[PDB]
């Protein structure tokens, strides 16, 4: 039982359902391919300045916590089109590698990056009910759209020595946040940062979904 069943519509229900679920998939669930949501790792992430195309960000081995006390802030599911809306509302610490490449200069810039922000994500999904070859009913969880709906107003802190590399490559005596690779590091990057955790958060409802009955999900359909 990592499922507390909720009759549709009782938002009380769902909440404390949500509560249940998060604390027992936050350091995942490998039997059922459930991925660790809290503290949850990225490998491997790029972002492009949306307005510079010569800053390219990657970071690595993101820790990000506080998904685990995600709230829902929004939930419309349709019966009849068969789709769900989820909104949830996350504070966010994250903390990893950070490379600035600044391509056009042929300069890069290593260092450790931090960003503390609660942001709302939006989901919204397709699914089909199927039945299994030993008869039992399931949801699929088609692809899901996401998007950063808030990214509240994120703190990023860079390590103290890639500051000072690029104090002396800007000329700058502070980093400034009017200013590249502060803008993207505030926005784009936390924009892309929330969607890949909650590609691991729709993962893991998709995830447990192949392996438990519909009916552990919601009591009448
Ligand atoms: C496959 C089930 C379904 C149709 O998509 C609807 C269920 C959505 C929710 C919020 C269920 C409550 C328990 C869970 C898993 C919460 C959760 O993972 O929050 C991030």
């Amino acid at each position: 039982a990592l499922l507390k069943p909720c009759k549709l519509g009782d938002m009380q229900c769902l909440s404390s359902a949500t509560e249940q679920f998060l604390e027992k998939t936050s350091k995942g669930i490998p039997q059922y391919d459930i991925w660790p949501i809290d503290p949850l790792v990225v490998t491997s992430l790029d972002v492009i300045a949306p307005s510079d195309a010569g800053i390219v960000i990657r970071f690595k081995n993101l820790n990000i916590t506080g998904l685990k006390n995600q709230q829902i802030s929004d939930f419309q599911m349709d019966t009849k089109a068969k789709t769900v809306l989820l909104k949830t509302k996350a504070d966010l610490h994250i903390v990893g590698d950070i490379v600035i490449e600044l391509t056009e200069q042929s300069k890069s810039f290593t260092g450790l990056y931090t960003a503390d922000t609660n942001v709302i994500g939006a989901v919204r999904y397709g699914y089909n009910l199927k039945n299994d070859d030993n008869g039992v009913q399931h949801f699929e969880v088609q692809p899901e759209t996401f998007t950063c709906e808030s990214i509240g107003e994120p703190k990023i802190t860079l390590s103290s020595d890639l500051s000072s590399a690029l104090e002396k490559d800007s000329g700058n005596n502070s980093l400034e946040p009017d200013m590249e690779p502060l803008k993207t590091l505030r926005q784009a990057a936390i924009c892309k940062i929330a969607e890949a955790c909650y590609i691991s958060v729709v993962h893991n409802i998709r995830a447990s979904a192949k392996i438990l009955p519909a009916s552990s999900f919601f009591e009448n359909l």
